[PDB]
C-alpha cells in the first residue's frame, strides 16, 4: 500500500550495555550488533536467532560495517583501533592501529579492499584490508568524526563531524573536493550517500535530517518531527517496498518519512531508551532498532509495504 506498516516480529536480547550500531549483511542472511559491551553479535535476519559473539576488542564499540561479499566485518572501537573480522570463524584478521582516540565509525568500499574510520582524533583513514596497513590519513575535521560513507563506485567519501561541515573527499588522493555544509553549528551528527550516490542524507543536532544533492551542493529535502540533539543518530534509505526515510530518535521511536512528501507515515513505539541505530533489509521490508542503556534490545520490524 501507499503507507508502510512496520510491526514487531523480534527482540533480540543479549548485549549488556548500550548496543551502538546494527547493519544487515548484504545477503540478507545476518544481522551485525556492535554494543559498548566490547562485543559484536550475529543474528538470524528473518527469525532473529542468536548466531554468534565476536569478541577482542579492550574497550567498548561504535561501529560495525559488513564487506560487500557479507564475509567480513570491520569494527570501531574507544581502544583506538578497528579490527576486521572473518565472519565464519569469529577470529579477528587485522588489528588496524593509528588512530590517537576513540575510532567512532567505519565502512568498506563497494569493492570491500578499502576502510574508511572516523575518530574522536578529528582525521578520516584509509586502510588497506588485505595487509592492514593506513594508506592515508586526512586532516578531515576539527572535532570529532560522527560517520565516514563511500559512494556506489568507491571514488568519494563523505564525512561529517560536530565541527558542524560535511565533507566529500577525492578517495584516489584524499584531496577534498568540497565542503557541502560549511556552518559553525549544528553538529552534524551523520551523513550518508544515497543508493545511487547522487545525494546525501545528512542529520543534525537541531533535529532535522535533509537530503543534498552532491553535484549542485544545495538542500533538495528536510525531514523533522523526531527528537535528535544529542546522539549520532544513523538514517537509512529504505528501497525494498515504498520509498522511506528510517532514523531512530531521542523519544525511543523509529520515525519513518516517505522520502518525496516528507511526511511521517509511521512511529515504531516499543524501545525503552534512544533508538541509537536503525537498518533497513537488502530485500525484504525489515526494520532492525537498537536502543541505549536503558533498553540494550534490537528489535526487528515487518512491513507487508
Ligand atoms: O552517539 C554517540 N554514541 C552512541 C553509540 C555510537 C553511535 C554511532 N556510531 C556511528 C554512528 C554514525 O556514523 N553513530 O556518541 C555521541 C557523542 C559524541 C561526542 C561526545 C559525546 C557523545
Amino acid at each position: 500500500g501507499s503507507k508502510p506498516n512496520y510491526a514487531l516480529k523480534f527482540t533480540l536480547a543479549g548485549h549488556t550495555k548500550a548496543v551502538s550500531s546494527v547493519k544487515f549483511s548484504p545477503n540478507g542472511e545476518w544481522l551485525a550488533s556492535s554494543s559498548a559491551d566490547k562485543l559484536i553479535k550475529i543474528w538470524g535476519a528473518y527469525d532473529g536467532k542468536f548466531e554468534k559473539t565476536i569478541s577482542g576488542h579492550k574497550l567498548g564499540i561504535s561501529d560495525v560495517a559488513w564487506s560487500s561479499d557479507s564475509n567480513l566485518l570491520v569494527s570501531a572501537s574507544d581502544d583506538k583501533t578497528l579490527k576486521i573480522w572473518d565472519v565464519s570463524s569469529g577470529k579477528c584478521l587485522k588489528t588496524l592501529k593509528g588512530h590517537s582516540n576513540y575510532v567512532f565509525c567505519c565502512n568498506f568500499n563497494p569493492q570491500s579492499n578499502l576502510i574508511v574510520s572516523g575518530s574522536f582524533d578529528e582525521s578520516v583513514r584509509i586502510w588497506d584490508v588485505k595487509t592492514g596497513k593506513c594508506l592515508k590519513t586526512l586532516p578531515a575535521h576539527s572535532d570529532p568524526v560522527s560517520a565516514v560513507h563511500f559512494n556506489r563506485d568507491g571514488s568519494l567519501i563523505v564525512s561529517s563531524s560536530y565541527d558542524g561541515l560535511c565533507r566529500i573527499w577525492d578517495t584516489a588522493s584524499g584531496q577534498c573536493l568540497k565542503t557541502l555544509i560549511d556552518d559553525d553549528n549544528p553538529p552534524v551528527s551523520f551523513v550518508k550517500f544515497s543508493p545511487n550516490g547522487k545525494y546525501i542524507l545528512a542529520a543534525t543536532l537541531d533535529n532535522t535530517l535533509k537530503l543534498w544533492d552532491y553535484s549542485k551542493g544545495k538542500c533538495l529535502k528536510t525531514y523533522t518531527g523526531h527528537k535528535n540533539e544529542k546522539y549520532c543518530i544513523f538514517a537509512n534509505f529504505s528501497v525494498t517496498g515504498g520509498k522511506w526515510i528510517v532514523s531512530g530518535s531521542e523519544d525511543n521511536l523509529v520515525y519513518i518519512w516517505n522520502l518525496q512528501t516528507k511526511e511521517i507515515v509511521q512511529k515504531l513505539q516499543g524501545h525503552t531508551d534512544v533508538v541509537i541505530s536503525t537498518a533497513c533489509h537488502p530485500t525484504e521490508n525489515i526494520i532492525a532498532s537498537a536502543a541505549l542503556e536503558n533498553d540494550k534490545t534490537i528489535k526487528l520490524w515487518k512491513s507487508d509495504c
